[PDB]
């Protein structure tokens, strides 16, 4: 080959659409595995840990990968917190797979004067929670947003996503948050860190234009769009900026070009 | 200097204010050179080449440094353009300095259908100019904003800055731009590369909280604030989040932590 030596891949909308799998998507992983190519999964979904994902992967879609190949926004979040080093105390709004991981990273749950206030998706959000966070932020805590996604795909349709919840807090505190997830650099920098190869020979693969393809454009990384998820192959034209490559199915992508 | 091994410093408002030099600023550099501590100047100012700056710095402020130690948003901009690797055609809005270096690189001036549309602050901005960019961006051109700062300080006061002009184009095209300068990652990822010392042992130094201090917290890099430029010592108390350190003169800072 001698083109792209490492691959960053989105999950939902790319490898599996809800509970229904993506044939091509699954063949895409096998070829990468078979050809011994380096690749990393990147998702802004913080509700599930790596282990929990690799399982759902090797249990509902027959894809077999170690949990280390699943790089989530939660990972880049603990990574940024450590790197920012503003103390151990933290307050969080999110599902367990976000709170558990963080606290397991060395931080301490603090609802009054935490050093950090991390906000992610929480389907059990309550007025009280954002009240805690608003007070915490007002006292100085650093406001962190897990990912800017305004919505999130479910069996009921497009529900409110991490992004929408973050904005709720942002509005109540008139404070811009530090976003971690795609298309922000933070998660991407860390991703390339794990992948193991440098940007010039790496390429972001995904179905969504707002998060996946932007991850590439925002950070100097080639992108490959697959019209199998969100953005239809109809919207390919009109897109503010074209992705490095456009394919209607990963089966049309050859690791030689 | 066990603590910080690499320094990133702002220029205007830190080393000098207009045509008047900041004594403490100069001594600051002298001590950094006497201790062999590596450092790198990083400014969002694009009106002059690193060479021009260094010359002025040496023959007008008695601060001797090779031009290679002056990293500009411009440099960061051309780096991004090449990294993005789209066409070579470009359309730009700004002062000669910005336009010249971009053209002096390997780009070609194209007002009709350029591959990139770079927008910076242009004091001779005209309606026609934003028209050309609007159209070009409508055709697919990647929209690039030099730096987000909304205003700019001058003899006359707080005038509209790069950020404002960018926003003007943004509204006409309803397209978000990719920002290059402080506090954005792009310029900082590049800044750290030239500095050579690893991120956790580097500290950003500056007078402006929103541009400099923020470039620090936004990218997981320690901050050092000097209440000498923009941000006064009175505002320090109400800041959204404090810089890693606050000082009222670079003199007060020693290289032992």
């Amino acid at each position: 080959s001698l083109d792209y030596q490492g691959y960053l891949i989105d999950l939902d909308g790319t490898i599996y659409l809800g509970k229904e799998p993506i044939p091509a998507g699954k063949r895409f992983v096998e070829r990468l595995q078979e050809k011994d190519l380096p690749f990393l999964f990147v998702t802004n979904n913080t509700t599930k840990s790596p282990e929990t994902v690799a399982q759902r992967l090797a249990n509902e879609f027959d894809i077999h990968v170690p949990a280390s190949l699943v790089y989530t926004a939660t990972l880049a979040t603990i990574d940024y917190m450590k790197e920012a080093n503003r103390g151990k105390k933290v307050f969080v709004i999110g599902e367990a797979g976000l709170i558990d991981l963080i606290l397991e990273a060395g931080f301490e749950w603090d609802e009054t004067n935490p050093d950090y206030v991390v906000v992610g998706l929480d389907t059990e959000l309550s007025y009280e929670k954002v009240v805690l966070a608003t007070l915490a932020i007002q006292k100085g805590a650093l406001f962190i947003g897990t990912n800017p996604d305004k919505n999130i795909p479910t069996e009921r349709g497009l529900l409110p996503g991490a992004g929408s919840v973050v904005t709720f807090v942002e509005t109540a505190t008139q404070t811009k948050p530090v976003y971690i997830g795609k298309p922000k650099a933070i998660i991407m920098e860390r991703a390339i860190a794990h992948l193991g190869v440098e940007k010039e020979q790496v390429i972001m693969v995904g179905d969504n234009y707002e998060t996946d393809i932007q991850s590439g454009i925002q950070n100097g990384i080639d992108s490959l769009l697959v019209t199998s998820g969100f953005t239809p192959k109809s919207a390919v034209p009109t897109l503010p900026t074209p992705p490095t490559y456009v394919v209607d199915s990963l089966d049309e992508w050859t690791f030689e070009g």
